[PDB]
């Protein structure tokens, strides 16, 4: 088969693994780039949120394809996503989807384990898909052929006053700025 298209940054260059990017909103006037915050009861692990302030790019992160050797970040392909800088938490900055019993939402949190694609890490794999002239983030892993993950587009869901990321009927349109 043809390889799926590379994801392009805001300067038109192919995204690569091991390179810092900001995930920025395409629709203006709602918030800034993606970042980490303590949203709930405990401080750690941190949750993935949109910055309150529109001027902020948020925090830089990287994408690592499921096929370790591969260097280009492509659409329709599972990735581990993690923020680059250290935080107040020992737990990793690697994105993980988690079901919240009290809201019925599936939120993006952190503390994910890297690699080992399969049922054991099912919730740690994310896709980028085309969305008009930009992109959206999607959870629908194909790392486990006998698993039946609950798939969805990632959108914004307000919880405890934070702009959390969760599976949503309204995709959050994003673009990728090389940091």
């Amino acid at each position: 088969e043809s390889a799926p298209d590379p994801v392009l940054d805001t300067e038109g260059k192919q995204l690569r693994s091991g390179v810092d990017y900001y995930i920025l909103p395409v629709i203006r006037g709602r918030g800034g780039g993606l970042t980490l915050a303590s949203t709930g009861n405990e401080n750690c692990p941190l949750d993935v949120v949109q910055e309150q302030h529109e001027v902020s790019n948020g925090l830089p992160l990287t994408f690592t394809p499921v096929n370790p050797k591969k260097g280009v970040i492509r659409v329709s392909t599972d990735h581990n996503i993690k923020f680059s800088a250290s935080t107040i938490c020992v737990q990793s900055t690697l994105w993980k989807l988690e079901y919240d019993e009290s809201s019925g939402q599936r939120f993006v949190t952190t503390g994910g384990v890297e690699g080992n694609p399969g049922r054991e890490t099912l919730d740690n794999w994310f896709k980028i898909e085309k969305y008009e002239d930009d992109y959206k983030l999607v959870f629908c892993p194909t790392v486990c052929d006998f698993c039946k993950p609950v798939c969805g587009d990632i959108g914004i869901y307000i919880q405890n006053g934070y702009r959390r990321l969760a599976l949503s009927d309204v995709p959050f349109k994003v673009m990728f700025k090389k940091a």
